[PDB]
């Protein structure tokens, strides 16, 4: 509901006062770092103690704590064990600074933020910018509707924010929340309802280039933006919570949503709880995906029951068995030319293809004592992702996942595209938003228009924290950039043959 707890521009110093000053035992605050890592600040008995938190895009692994799909479901859990050599999370110490805020310009001047209104924004869009000259003070401008664009003066007295009268605010948020709530009437009886902030990141894909290079210059800021945003995507993941349950989850803590998890059915009598595997549908809002972990031993015969249900023809590997000495999948393919029953289900490995990045094998699926229910199923097996952080260049992903979109195509009614890596949100959520980017462009063409972290907020509403780290989410940029400069190469080379 909030992410106030979260503060973007802070220091360890900064937040050690801070909960000193303005918090009790049990207050606490999360802060960005040595950039990549993150730190939980809480006080305990009238010390300020930092645990790290460290995410190389997998997963926020909190020391002598859990693995968390995000910072609020981190936050969640704690608030609904953690100990020393006992850390209590029981009062968040809220942020006032409004920079990673939808609504927040600041930058904009007055005939700028008039101007972006006219042309972007429609009935109930609103913004907030700093005077202009007053300085201190802000201004918030709203558009109602022939329609107006109507200015009220926000002025911050003793670090207080107000709008002429009425209640003083100790932020920015505090005020914009009210006023949402509580609409500002006018003179002539004009409703200032503040229904949705000014969209500044939908782009034209033609015009990436472009903007890939003001964020070169910004990538940390929209990122940060989007991830103010989770505190709206705490769905219930209450199938995973289940006792009969937990021993089916890679990580205890990063479950999948009840309203999107894929059920399984025709499981067996005998076994209590049959219908629950770590995985979501991802639905664009044709092309759909099933977005899931690495297999554990004890669910190869789950994640194939999956498969052959979901009438999936496509599976979409993006880790290696192994890394860094720790398994991220079980082995659920048999070995070529080998056949292996998994359960009620039998898998043939026909023919393994190697390329440079990746490995195609090609296997037949079908339920064991049921004649003609075999289908070719094709694993798109990506071996050359780093151990850390996200590839150099996206030509090799790019290639990798226009083989995918070529095979899916090709297949007559194939269901959604299985995806998965270790805990499946975020390599998997990097690979499905990169396809889902292109396959706009694809149909579309060169010119359409493209709105990344709006995508990502979408995908991340369907399958907990899909798309990790800003390394991934630049490199989502990167790979999308590259394709349409692919793409343009193409037409001039054409013209001139």
């Amino acid at each position: 509901t909030s992410r106030r707890w979260f503060h973007p521009n802070i220091t360890g110093v900064e937040a050690e006062n801070l909960l000193l000053t303005r918090g009790v035992d049990g207050s606490f605050l999360a802060r960005p770092s040595n950039p990549g890592d993150f730190t939980l600040s809480v006080r305990r008995n009238g010390a300020v103690t930092h645990i790290k938190i460290q995410n190389t895009g997998d997963y926020y692994d909190l020391y002598g704590g859990e693995k968390f799909a995000t910072l609020a479901e981190l936050v969640q859990y704690y608030m609904e064990g953690q100990l020393k050599e006992v850390i209590e999370l029981k009062y968040p110490l809220n942020c006032a600074d409004p920079t990673s805020e939808r609504w927040f310009h600041g930058h904009l001047s007055g005939k700028e933020a008039e101007k972006l209104l006219t042309e972007k924004g429609k009935h109930g869009s609103f913004l907030v910018r700093e005077s202009q000259s007053h300085p201190g003070d802000f201004v918030l401008s709203v558009r109602t509707g022939k329609s107006k664009v109507t200015h009220v003066m926000i002025r911050c007295q003793e670090l207080k924010y107000d709008v002429g009268g009425g209640e003083r605010f100790d932020s920015l948020t505090d005020l914009v929340e009210h006023y949402k709530k509580n609409p500002m009437v006018e003179t002539l009886g004009t409703v200032l309802q503040l229904k949705q902030p000014l969209n500044t990141t939908r782009i034209n894909a033609a015009e990436i280039e472009s903007r890939v290079r003001e964020l070169s210059k910004g990538f940390w800021e929209e990122f940060e933006t989007l991830q103010q945003q989770e505190c709206k995507l705490l769905y219930s993941r209450k199938e995973g919570q289940r006792q009969e349950n937990k021993n089916k989850n890679r990580c205890k803590n990063i479950l999948p949503f009840d309203h999107t998890r894929v059920v399984l059915h025709d499981g067996d009598p005998n076994e209590p709880v049959s219908d629950y595997i770590n995985a979501n549908i991802i639905m664009p809002e044709k092309k759909s995906y099933i977005a899931t972990q690495g297999c554990l031993q004890n669910t190869v015969n789950d994640f194939w029951r999956m498969v052959f249900q979901e009438n999936s023809r496509v599976i979409v590997m993006t880790t290696k068995e192994v890394e860094r000495g720790k398994s991220k999948c079980v082995k659920y393919w048999p070995d070529e030319y080998a056949l292996k029953e998994y359960g009620v289900m039998r898998v043939r490995n026909v023919k393994e293809s190697a390329a440079h990045d990746y490995t195609l094998r090609e296997l037949k699926l079908s339920k064991v004592g049921q004649g003609n229910t075999e289908r070719t199923v094709w694993q798109y097996h990506f071996r050359t992702w780093p151990d850390h952080g996200v590839p150099s260049d996206p030509g090799g992903v790019l290639d990798f996942l226009e083989e995918v979109h070529h095979k899916q195509e090709s297949i007559m009614d194939a269901g959604p595209v299985v995806v998965h890596c270790s805990a499946g949100i975020g390599r998997t959520g990097t690979f499905i938003v990169i396809d889902i980017l292109i396959d706009i462009i694809r149909e579309k063409g060169v010119d359409c228009d493209i709105d990344v972290p709006k995508t990502i907020q979408m995908v991340r509403s369907q399958r907990s924290g899909m798309v990790q780290t800003e390394a991934q989410y630049r490199f989502i940029y990167m790979a999308v950039q590259h394709y349409i400069e692919t793409l343009q190469r193409r037409i001039e080379e054409e013209q001139k043959s």
